[PDB]
């Protein structure tokens, strides 16, 4: 444990409030950062809504049920809260059946005063905020017209109709598609793409044939059908539509989907969905530009069904992410990759586990991880894996260790370094928190019935320490916590026993950890490091960072103003720093990328259809956010491919 007189400072500061009764549907939203506000919103059916509201981050809520005139909120839209600070807050109401339109509740300052605007239309779906003016929402109408407001709610204006989906691109941008006749469901695959750059005071028909649309990072990216077929295949686009590539992927059938599952201003992870009813697919990563794509994983489990994956960026360690693939007996591994999805391996198991059944070899085994897809099959996992940008290198998850995921009941594993190492933090399954970018973690035991104790670590989850935050014990479900993981205060969320109420235990660890971080805690940290003796120690995508990081045997606080440390290393370019370009492989082990004897499959296709300037490959190219310079540069003398696909077709002319 060793921490010295911890129920004395805990003591004050236990804050109880207490809730109506069970069952109703239950919101809590955190309104703004810091701000401490929070909105709890709940809802009955039986043959109405109550609305609260705290100010201290959950310690005391009071009743603003007042506020909506007492009228019955619905769950389906939920709190549709304003981006950032700008403590917007819509709450879409209940009218009687035969309506003008909805009504909403409108508060421009962190719910103190709503307004009640009846809207022209009947809301589809929850209104959602443009990213640079939050004063800005669109809507779909229950009769798929395209509303939007300048306003924030007060004025709508319907600015185009039939339309499928809509989204908020940057700069007030939407994008937007229709259907000619029938429904969205009967015209899918014959979706007409828009967008609109002033709010509908001007279109432009940036697409046709389209299945489906989606952004992540700086690409728009839309899956269109064939002319001649039901098969679809990616376009990208990178100026909002005005021009668009065919990426080098698979075409699908109707059977199947594409699933875009990490995007940044770099690159994304696609996933494609594999023929027939596999349950797994497919990983590529993209280049710079989404056009071209280099496969990263096999088997990666995604279910066609309820669309669950394992796959998970682990946000505490640039370059690291976590998933599950399928192995060819049909058994479930977990897989971490370092290099952003260069090359994937088994977690290795902490040094004193010992392996499980699932394990063909005792002393050899891996860690495996339980993700979303374990929870969805109701095996007993209270959470997901956890990690915070702010608490560098931690990564917190429920797993087991042999050579496939154990459907025993759990114990909780921890790293601190991006997931290098592991060991074992609690046994048994515990709801996990990180509070105060890593000073202090925090774990409840699940349990099938009450409990009153909270557990606590100040060293990163080596040592922990006990503590009994109420003794009328509780049902419990969740904590809430400010989102960030910045703040001391934590929210412990249940109901009593038989006849009921629901209750919340607030606990600040303001004095528990009493005196403010300063340089002498924090200690010099060299990220991914797998040898020290070696002058490219460390590099991932051509650098290295070393941090400052907080000493596990400091028990001190950051602050809500701590600022992750770091300083690059700019390494030498290698082979490996470069992806292979189109028409190009790695044959041997050796990096080095050749021409490849002759295009198949999607390459052949894309190199019949393909946009031409792409076309003439240096055989290589920087794999994307690599920052690495000098040394080698393959990047060669451009040569055009164009040629060596028609060259086995007769011409015609
Ligand atoms: C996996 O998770 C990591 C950790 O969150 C992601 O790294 C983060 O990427 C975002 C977007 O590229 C970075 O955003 C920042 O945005 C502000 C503007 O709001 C801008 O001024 C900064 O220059 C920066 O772009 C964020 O800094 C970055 N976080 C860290 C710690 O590097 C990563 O993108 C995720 N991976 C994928 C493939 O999405
Ligand atoms: C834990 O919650 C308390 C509220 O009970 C937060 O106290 C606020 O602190 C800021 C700056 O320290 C003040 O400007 C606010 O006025 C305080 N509000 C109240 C109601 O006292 C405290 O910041 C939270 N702790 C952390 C680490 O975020
Ligand atoms: C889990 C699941 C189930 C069913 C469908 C999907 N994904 C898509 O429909 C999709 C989304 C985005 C894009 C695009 F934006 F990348 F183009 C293309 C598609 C596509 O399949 O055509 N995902």
């Amino acid at each position: 444990g060793r921490v010295r007189d911890f129920v004395a400072k805990l003591a004050n500061n236990t804050h109880q409030h207490v809730f109506d009764d069970l069952r109703g549907s239950v919101s809590l939203s955190w309104v703004g950062d810091s701000t401490g506000v929070i909105l709890v919103l709940t809802t009955f059916h039986v043959p109405q809504s109550k609305l609260y509201r705290s100010e201290d981050y959950g310690k005391n809520f009071k009743d603003i049920t007042d506020l909506i005139n007492n009228t019955f909120i619905r769950t389906e839209f939920g709190m549709a809260i304003g981006p950032e600070n700008s403590g917007k807050v819509v709450l879409t109401a209940e009218v009687s059946g035969g309506s003008r339109g909805g009504r909403i509740f409108r508060s421009s300052d962190f719910a103190k005063n709503f307004v009640q605007t009846d809207l022209p239309f009947h809301p589809l779906t929850q209104m959602m905020y443009s990213p640079q003016n939050s004063d800005y929402l669109l809507a779909l109408s229950t009769e798929n017209g395209l509303w939007v407001s300048k306003n924030f709610g007060g004025k709508w204006e319907e600015i185009h109709k039939a339309v499928c989906l809509a989204k908020w691109g940057s700069d007030n941008t939407i994008f937007f598609t229709t259907y000619a006749n029938g429904s969205c469901k009967a015209d899918l695959g014959a979706l007409e793409l828009w967008r609109t750059s002033d709010l509908g005071k001007s279109f432009k028909t940036i697409g046709v044939k389209i299945y489906s649309f989606g952004l992540g990072g700086r690409f728009l990216f839309a899956s269109v059908m064939a002319d001649k077929d039901t098969t679809r295949r990616i376009h990208v686009s990178t100026d909002q539509g005005d021009t668009w590539s065919m990426a080098q992927l698979p075409s699908v059938g109707q059977e199947q989907f594409y699933s875009i599952l990490a995007a940044n201003d770099d690159m994304v992870f696609m996933h494609v969905d594999e023929p027939g009813d596999t349950g797994f697919g497919t990983i590529f990563t993209s280049d710079d530009r989404g056009i071209v794509y280099s496969k990263s994983l096999d088997r990666h489990l995604y279910t066609t069904t309820g669309g669950e994956t394992d796959f998970t960026n682990v946000t505490s360690l640039r370059g690291v992410y976590i998933t599950s693939v399928l192995s060819e007996d049909n058994s479930i591994q977990t897989m971490i990759t370092f290099d952003q999805g260069g090359r994937w391996t088994h977690l290795r198991k902490p040094e004193n586990s010992e392996c499980d059944a699932t394990a063909k070899n005792k002393n050899e085994c891996s860690l495996h991880i339980h993700a979303s897809y374990s929870i969805s099959q109701k095996l007993n996992v209270p959470m997901a894996p956890l990690s915070e940008p702010n608490a560098v290198g931690i990564v917190i998850a429920h797993g087991s260790v042999g050579d496939a995921i154990s459907v025993m009941v759990p114990d909780v594993y921890i790293s601190d370094d991006g997931g290098y190492s592991w060991t074992k933090m609690l046994e048994g399954p515990h709801y996990y928190t990180i509070l105060d970018s890593g000073g202090i973690i925090v774990a409840i035991e699940h349990s099938s019935r009450p409990i009153n104790v909270i557990k606590f670590s100040t060293d990163e989850g080596q040592c922990w320490q006990t503590y009994t935050f109420t003794r009328d014990p509780i049902y419990f479900t969740g904590l809430a916590s400010e989102p960030g993981a910045r703040s001391m205060n934590i929210s412990i969320w249940g109901f009593t026993e038989s006849t009921s109420q629901w209750v919340s235990y607030t606990i600040d660890f303001k004095d528990i950890l009493e005196r403010n971080c300063e340089e002498k805690d924090y200690t010099i940290w060299l990220a991914h490091s797998t040898d020290p003796e070696d002058y490219e120690d460390g590099c991932i995508l051509g650098y290295k960072e070393q941090f400052l990081r907080l000493r596990k045997s400091s028990m001190c606080q950051n602050g809500r103003d701590y600022v992750v440390t770091k300083q690059p290393s700019i390494c030498l370019c290698s082979l490996e720093d470069f992806l292979c370009d189109f028409g190009y492989y790695r044959p041997e082990n050796d990096s080095k990328c050749v021409e490849q004897p002759e295009l198949k499959g999607h390459d052949l296709e894309f190199c019949l259809y393909g946009r031409e300037e792409h076309l003439t490959t240096n055989g290589y190219r920087k794999i994307p956010g690599d920052k690495c310079q000098g040394g080698v540069n393959p990047v060669r003398e451009v040569k055009d491919l164009k040629k060596k696909c028609t060259s086995n077709f007769l011409s015609p002319e």
